[PDB]
């Protein structure tokens, strides 16, 4: 249950067999994808920093600064 200032690296959508989410953040080298919905998907936007709150390898949000 961390937390760390970062980066919205990038967004991607991709489509399986239907839609999966990943984001990645970036420490302010290095990234870590994460997997989401899509409404925590839509509610991040690529290039905000802030901070990232995560257990592991599960996103538990990100705050982007005020």
């Amino acid at each position: 249950l961390l937390q760390k200032r970062v980066i919205v690296s990038n967004k991607r959508e991709k489509v399986i067999n239907e839609m999966r989410y990943e984001a990645s953040f970036r420490p302010e080298g290095l990234e870590v994808v994460f997997r989401l919905d899509a409404p925590q998907y839509h509610a991040l936007s690529v290039g905000d920093r802030g901070m990232l709150s995560y257990k592991g390898t599960a996103f538990v949000a990100f705050t982007p600064d005020p």
